[PDB]
């Protein structure tokens, strides 16, 4: 396994966003160009095996750990009926004190806040990636496209992603192989290279959120100077196009920075590669 290796992600101009807005109240529209330098991007969310070996180094607690709990999903066992406060819960224990990750140490880790992920990254030599550059890395080089790989949710009748099937909240079939997440590196790579960038767990942007973009042509963007909540991109395994279509690169939402979920996690990005871990 190599699951801290990064990829390089080519200098170019993209949309960003949309402007056939599915969820208009995210802020999915205006379609703006955006100009990005090349720069290097985790292929793969944060394991918890990589995050095992940032608190081994740093003894670093996270958030949840130090508040004494975090939201759980209802239908493993707040924003909706679903979402409860438990007690516990934490990225060693992601639905509780009674639960583990021993079965799980190549799934992306959980219950890790936005302050949580910045010093990982930071750990690592490594950052959190702008949104734009996040959105850019997730269309891995299409063009206008709902997904990394293109417009058909299931291309030639393959799921490409860890998203929910059934009808939600009461029935996950697990269809696509996982009820919950999936192991970082499964479902095919885009373009880039980027496995789960839509799926499996929510990532944290570097972002501030805001809803109210202009057409302008920008270079770099960091999303505007203050906020109260930052950026998260992609959907996670409970996402269905029934009430949440947040799997699609141009999708988008937002937390505090101090919270925490069972559907949550991150990846890193760099400006150029760091020290050979050797
Ligand atoms: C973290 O430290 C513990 C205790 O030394 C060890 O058992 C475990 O394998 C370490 N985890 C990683 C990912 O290195
Ligand atoms: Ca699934
Ligand atoms: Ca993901
Ligand atoms: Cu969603």
């Amino acid at each position: 396994l190599a699951h801290s290796k990064m990829v390089p992600i080519p200098a170019g101009v993209f949309t960003m966003g949309t402007d056939d807005p599915q969820i208009k109240q995210d802020g999915e529209a205006p379609a703006r160009r955006v100009t990005i330098d090349a720069f290097y991007m985790d292929a793969y969310e944060v394991s918890n095996t990589e995050f095992e070996k940032f608190v081994n180094s740093t003894g670093y607690l996270t958030e949840a750990e130090k508040f004494g709990d975090s939201f759980v999903f209802e239908g493993m066992l707040a924003a909706a009926p679903w979402w409860l406060p438990v007690k516990g819960a934490n990225w060693r224990h992601p639905e509780g004190p009674d639960s583990t990750i021993l079965h799980r140490p190549d799934h992306p880790v959980l219950h890790v806040s936005w302050n949580d992920a910045v010093a990982y990254c930071t750990w690592a030599g490594k950052r959190l990636p702008t949104e734009a550059e996040w959105e850019y890395s997730c269309r891995g080089g299409l063009h206008n496209r709902l997904f990394p790989w293109g417009n058909k949710l299931q291309p030639k009748g393959q799921h490409y992603a860890n998203i929910w099937q059934g009808e939600f909240p009461v029935t996950n079939t697990g269809e696509d192989g996982f009820q919950g997440t999936a192991p970082v590196d499964a479902f095919p790579p885009n373009g880039y290279g980027l496995y789960n960038i839509v799926g499996n767990a929510w990532e944290w942007t570097s972002d501030w959120w805001t809803v109210h973009h202009s057409v302008e042509e920008t270079l770099n963007p960091k999303g505007p100077p203050s906020g109260k909540d930052r950026v998260k991109k992609g959907g996670s395994y409970m996402c269905h196009r029934s009430y949440c279509y947040r799997y699609r690169c141009a999708a988008r939402s937002q937390n505090t920075p101090d919270s925490s979920a069972s559907n949550l996690g991150f990846r890193c990005a760099a400006d150029r590669l760091p020290t050979m871990d050797s």
